[PDB]
């Protein structure tokens, strides 16, 4: 089981077998990657930073509990530049959370190490009040325009949607980024290449307001059985999405409360 | 906003304009369909049974919360054959849940009114002890074999879209139906149509056992952030899937 695999992994790590390590580590689901990593002593963590790129390390951090508390120093032991690149690769919702956990000093220092484009989304979402949709949503969603074909929509997905949180829902917006429709991937794939998105999209797209209370958001997810839900401002501008995996954590919090 | 839509609907009922009703009703998400239905009296409800086919009504009952002390009455007030056909169209996990909320007699009643095939999976999952994986899983999952092209896989996916519980995780089983791997529709979409499933499938497949406690299943879905999780027996035979939307109800239950 888990034990066996981790043991082999620890050995490739010590013997500094970079490629063997990478193959094994990267074969693990990001949650298992997190457990393995959270078991390592400070020495082995360092080696690990040498065999994984900031993007790869970010995939794992996305799921490590930011309240862990051993944060601060996980990031501290990292070369500031490396940490910053890693924060810039995590999903925005997770990045914002990490930052709000570090001491007020670290937060600005790491944030300072990022370019304008790298910190852009992180800076917007930091503004949202804790426990509101804006505070638990993320920016990596897929949006397209109506007067496009499925062939065209499907091209974005295949060659231009690697950064997206999820592609299982495709949101349709107009030029001003107004949310005007939605189409699930499962409805999309069964349509002809030439069909126009505008002809098969759903006009009754359900969304929440960026200032709504997480509990209300959770209720929407609970009622509609959605794996994600779009977030907008009063003007209906698509700002982000809240995913079911995070809502579960929210639900866990409300209960324990 | 929602109160208005419902008004235009209730109106098509008092007017008995089947076509107009169906176009407005079927435009709603099944949850809103459920609320509309649940706010009707005996007679508009009856009208609804006339304007909706069993599988259409099933699409809605799938999300109607059993334990609602009305199922007994909802099913009772509708034509036996109609109600039976509606059970056969609901997703298996939900059909089993509804049946177990009905009087031992009624359960037998509708059960007997179903063909061997219509009731197959229903009767299989009916024997699973309450609160175990088997008791909260469903059978409408998509499985494929490792030695085929992505194109072949996609072909199967499109055909299952309409019936499967979900097509976002595709399970790979062997000739004997042993769970050997898994691949997400997302990975399929970004791979070349020529690529062989066996070359891109994930070997480390996470699963749970039919007898596992729902709480443990809930924990697994919580940690791995899964939309669904496969269920097997001790011999690794893929028996079904437990989806995230249902695990949330489990979690609500486990809480207070
Ligand atoms: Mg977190
Ligand atoms: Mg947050
Ligand atoms: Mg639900
Ligand atoms: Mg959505
Ligand atoms: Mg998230
Ligand atoms: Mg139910
Ligand atoms: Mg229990
Ligand atoms: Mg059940
Ligand atoms: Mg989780
Ligand atoms: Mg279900």
């Amino acid at each position: 089981e888990m034990e066996e695999q981790f043991a082999l992994l620890l050995e490739t790590l010590k013997n500094q077998q970079m490629n063997e390590f990478r193959e094994l580590f990267l074969a693990l689901h990001i949650y298992e990657q997190g457990q393995f990593y959270q078991s390592l002593d400070e020495k082995d963590r360092q080696h690990l930073y040498n065999y994984l790129s900031p993007k790869e390390l970010a995939d794992m951090f996305d799921v490590i509990e930011e309240d862990n508390e051993n944060m601060k120093d996980y990031l501290a032991e990292m070369r500031p530049s490396y940490a910053a690149d890693m924060l810039a690769e995590m999903y925005t919702d997770n990045a914002v959370d990490l930052l709000n956990m570090l001491d007020k000093s670290q937060k600005a220092k790491y944030l300072s190490l990022l370019s304008s484009e790298e910190a852009g989304e992180i800076k917007e979402l930091l503004h949202y009040e804790d426990e509101t949709a804006g505070a638990i949503m993320t920016t990596e969603f897929v949006s397209i325009v109506a007067n496009q074909t499925v062939r065209s929509a499907m091209y974005v997905l295949k060659n231009q949607a690697d950064m997206a949180e999820t592609i299982y829902y495709v949101y349709v917006v107009d030029q001003e980024n107004h949310l005007v429709g939605v189409i699930s991937l499962r409805d999309l794939i069964v349509n002809d290449d030439d069909t126009l998105i505008a002809d098969i999209l759903n006009e009754r797209v359900i969304s929440v307001h960026v200032g709504d209370d997480q509990e209300d958001v959770a209720q929407t997810i609970r009622d509609y059985d959605f794996l994600a839900v779009p977030v907008t401002d009063y003007d209906d501008h698509l700002l982000g999405i809240v995913t079911v995996d995070d809502i579960i954590d929210v639900i866990d919090d409300e209960a324990a409360s």
